[PDB]
């Protein structure tokens, strides 16, 4: 079955609530692997304690950074980076989880949640998932963020894993 993860999520240290993701391993099985392992931090890195450090209302709330904090940075668990698996999944609408890139095939552990249908990325992003629970979660930290990205208050995943 595809794998649940979360992320809780604070504000300046104030807890904002749980946002669970379900991964399509069922369509990105490499993807979806690539987020839950750093999901749960067991190749010695990953999620905890990294910020969205790029969000930008009506568009996405952006993570994943977790080395440059900045949205330069990040690493896969396969190396560096590794290529786009497919596009079969599209950017349908709000709660969308999908590969942030800097161009083709340059995955790591940047990723993004839609707020809006963004189907300009399709084909250019890897979608590999879907909020399920905590899309409310997802709106308070949009509401931290701005047209050029930089958020209002420090916005950090204080935990994350998988829930089995
Ligand atoms: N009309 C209603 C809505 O309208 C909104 C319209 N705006 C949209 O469509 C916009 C329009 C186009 N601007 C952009 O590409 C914004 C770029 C941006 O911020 N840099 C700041 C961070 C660094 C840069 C450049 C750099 C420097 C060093 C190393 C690598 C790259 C530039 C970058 O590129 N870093 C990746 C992240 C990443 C690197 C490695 C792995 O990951 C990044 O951030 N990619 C952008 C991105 C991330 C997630 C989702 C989508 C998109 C596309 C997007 O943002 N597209």
């Amino acid at each position: 079955a595809n794998p649940l993860v979360y992320l809780d999520v604070d504000a300046n240290g104030k807890p904002l609530g749980r946002v669970v993701l379900e991964l399509k391993a069922d369509v990105v099985p490499k993807t979806a692997e690539n987020f839950r392992a750093l999901c749960t931090g067991e190749k010695g890195f990953g999620y905890k304690g990294s910020t969205f450090h790029r969000v930008i209302p009506s568009f996405m709330c952006q993570a994943g950074d977790f080395t440059n904090h900045n949205g330069t940075g990040g690493k896969s668990i396969y190396g560096s980076r590794f290529p786009d698996e497919n596009f079969t999944l599209k950017h349908v609408g709000p709660g969308v989880l999908s590969m942030a890139n800097a161009g083709p095939n340059t995955n790591g552990s940047q990723f993004f949640i839609c707020t809006i249908k963004t189907d300009w990325l399709d084909g250019k992003h890897v979608v590999f998932g879907h909020v399920i629970e905590g899309m409310d979660v997802v709106k308070k930290i949009e509401s931290f963020g701005s047209k050029s990205g930089r958020t209002s208050k420090k916005i950090v995943i204080t935990d994350c894993g998988q829930l089995s």
